[PDB]
């Protein structure tokens, strides 16, 4: 116990409550309180920054949804799962509120601290008190976090094996709830119910009309710059993504009676944005949910084909004469507009284009000599509208990409088209992420979940972060390992973002 | 009151547990315990047959997820909300387990009973004891049901309005739980969290690529015969529907090198169903998720088009010459195939087709004199495979139809297509019913929910059944009523399947 506890009289808190006496005796595991230390962790790194609250125990985190006030501290105990060769030192400190958490062991030592080495080979325990200046906290600024750091690295003498540390907790004899008036449904939960929906029955946000066939992981793609399928728990649909990919796939554009220099057949046109009529820089330029496939930096050689496009029927009741055509962003000449994700596009057609008449487009397919690597990169966007930033996983981890097979739609005609089959991948399907809104993630925590195959004979483990991407550790270098979709995700636990997956990919 | 309860010393249950002391004092509402009485109820009908269990108080329903055993009775109160003109009497009794309950109010006054008038405007109460014979219940048979009936009919014709009856429950001071060991997630939930997504941002199961435009209620469509978009709470996706309509919208078939008698341009063809390789009678004939729009009993003028169709490149690497064409089921001659929703189809094209050659079709649109009325009906289903049954709303109610607008895609050629713009309706979008799987419906109960428009200045009320179709009362006849899709569904309560909604819709 590095710091004394408060009495928590609760004199002026009406209708104080008494909880089950058996909870104080049977300690459970803290939800977000497991982590690991490896041989290559940087000294002075923050492994755990959980805060004192009623969410440090399975029972009081589920019972807390009925009340609106609490006051009391916890008594936690460390399970180390140590070794016989390693040697290092940990550090645990209590941080009072209204205090910028120090990000250096030098400064962290100036706090109620206790230093534990790895050669203790036992299970110590520490008391976490609640620093309150009020009679009892309701649900607000519940600081008093429990930062845990690495004072000295573990240079193991022999095998460089890892250490997994977890925490068990139990309320102090002075922990009480107050004012059970709020019935239900206020805050987070200790569990997450993932329905057993196979990925083979999920929609692909970046390419509808094509079912997901496999899960694809590739070593060369170490970053993502997509603008469709970007979902976050905190922000919902972020960037230009939406929750109905199928509904918003078809688009409409208007001609402008012109052509770019060099090639006259590239009729210029402008896209229509009902959401942002005026070209205000603070809103997305293109209509929401429209394609963002990449085609190259600047090369007329290949050009994704718009496939089905149609002319106005002069009646206002639809369109006419759907034909297979090819399109592209920008002009393939200007460096500042070749790949910018903007309104102006060009469509290749030998015949003249109806000026001032709108057309319907259903983009599906790519033409030229384009490969999956060309399509994987997305045209970068510049401007003022809040767009999805580029994402890179931590070192030693990959990304699961929900790849799907895109057939070819060519023609034998005068102009022709060299469209070829390919594969298109998306960051995360909306079906999986949509479920985790009833019971949101605990703050600054990732979810460790399992993917089982056959009758459970082979189980892989994935870690899902806050922004919605899954890592799967590494086994070696390959052209992209393929996982069948004949399985269901199963929730396993909550882990820190720095957790290292135990099970490896196994080829 | 008329029957004492048992003490239940509970010697054989280890670790008996205590609950909050303020729960016994504040009575909450029993979840599935509201109903209505009118002047047209058939005599001798059970208006309520609820079962004694900890699921009568939202607080003990939330508490019970942590324990494994319960023991104790409740104290129930009735709210009648009558008038000063209604004249009749109700009756509520308690039935011990394993006893044949009669269906007459004359014999029903032998059990411990209570008789309350309709115009009381008070809070009558009855103590419901636990008629247990074992040490303590353990998620097993509890019966002790709480049947409610009508003693003397309300003989009045001047008023003719509905009476709404609700119950409030509170645990007796001897209620207690045992064995807190089970952490969480054991049984159902009493509350439903519906995410605030307007129907305009939902996928239409019967017609993807077209967003929902309005909510449609028509006074002439009194039945549903669809096979797509039909879901149930317990049965998941019933019929030939699926939770990913966009991924299964594209279809394929093979030509048979033939023509129907009379018309030469009608090439006979057969759809391939990978999910049913053999012609097993107990499996659906057509592939899952394929189109099922109706066309007419027998008509060679109202034929809906297949729109995009194409042939493979003779290499299995793509498709070629995808153009707009027309199709239909069967042969328009035989009584067993004219509209029977089976593998064989016929496609209209002047040139004959090469046998054993694969073709791809993406159906969208209807040509000829086909209207929305013809599209609403579906081809009949024959055989022994499990198909979705017919649905008819209870008398005095209509159905909300999730209507979307299907444009026309014509062409100017020698043959051409005369397609017109139409509308397509589906019973239930998958997104709305996806939420109600984590917290399923209670036994034999429907859900009453609110549809809020603008900022809450206008609210409608809908009732959702376990079969997946919404009903919205009625006032009179109309040829198509439109509700804007710019609003979100909000859960209100649980009601009996014969509950009469409050608000009227005025045509």
């Amino acid at each position: 116990a590095p710091l004394p506890e408060a009495t928590s009289s609760m004199s002026l808190a009406p209708t104080v409550n008494s909880i089950d006496p058996w909870i104080f005796l049977n300690p459970t595991e803290v939800p977000g309180g497991t982590f690991t230390v490896a041989s290559n962790t940087q000294p002075g790194t923050m492994l755990l920054d959980i805060e004192i609250s009623p969410e440090l125990n399975i029972f009081t985190a589920h019972m807390f949804r009925m009340y609106a006030g609490w006051s009391g501290g916890f008594a936690i105990k460390l399970l180390v799962a140590g070794n016989a060769f390693s040697a290092g030192k940990l550090i645990v400190a209590i941080i009072p509120p209204n205090v910028q958490v120090p990000n250096s062991a030098y400064l962290l030592t100036g706090f109620p601290h206790e230093i534990l080495d790895f050669r203790t080979a036992d299970q110590v325990e520490i008391i976490a008190p609640d620093i309150k200046n009020l009679d009892y906290h309701f649900r607000g600024d519940k600081l008093g976090r429990l930062v845990v750091m690495v004072y000295s690295p573990l240079r193991s003498t022999a095998t460089d094996f890892e250490i997994e540390i977890k925490l068990l907790s139990a309320p102090l004899p002075d922990f009480k709830f107050t004012m059970l008036v709020p019935p239900v449904q206020n805050n987070a939960l200790p569990i997450w119910q993932i329905p057993p929906t196979p990925p083979g029955a999920m929609v692909n946000p970046r390419s509808p009309l094509t079912p997901v066939v496999d899960l694809y992981i590739n070593s060369s793609w170490t970053t993502c710059n997509h603008q469709l399928g970007r979902y976050t728990i905190d922000g919902g649909a972020i960037g230009n993504s939406t929750f109905n990919p199928s509904g918003l796939w078809t688009g409409t554009f208007t001609a402008e009676s012109g052509s770019v220099s060099g090639q006259t057949n590239w009729r210029i046109a402008m896209l229509d944005n009902p959401y942002n009529p005026t070209s205000d820089p603070t809103l997305p330029p293109v209509p929401r949910g429209f394609c963002d496939w990449g085609s190259g930096v600047k090369s007329g050689a290949r050009q994704h084909l718009v496939c089905f496009t149609g002319v106005e029927t002069d009646n206002g009741e639809g369109y006419k004469d759907v034909d297979a055509h090819m399109w592209d962003y920008g002009d393939d000449a200007t460096i500042g507009l070749d790949n910018t994700y903007q309104r102006q596009i060009y469509i290749s057609d030998p015949t003249a284009l109806d000026s001032g008449k709108r057309y319907i487009i259903i983009p599906m397919g790519a033409s030229g000599s384009a490969t999956d690597d060309t399509l994987q990169i997305s045209p970068n966007c510049y401007g003022s509208w809040d767009y999805a930033p580029t994402i890179a996983p931590p070192l030693g981890e990959q990304i699961v990409w929900f790849r799907s097979y895109l057939p070819a739609s060519s023609t034998s005609a005068s102009s022709g088209v060299n469209s070829v089959s390919a594969h298109i991948s998306s960051l995360m399907s909306p079906d999986l992420i949509r479920s985790a809104y009833v019971s949101g993630f605990p703050e600054g925590k990732a979810a460790l979940l399992d993917y089982v195959l056959y009758g459970g004979s082979v189980v892989e483990q994935f870690k899902m972060y806050r922004e919605g991407y899954l890592t799967a550790n590494a086994t070696g270098t390959n052209t992209g390992f393929i996982i069948p979709p004949d399985g269901y995700f199963r929730f396993n636990s909550w882990v820190s973002p720095t957790f290292v997956i135990g099970n490896v990919v196994d080829l």
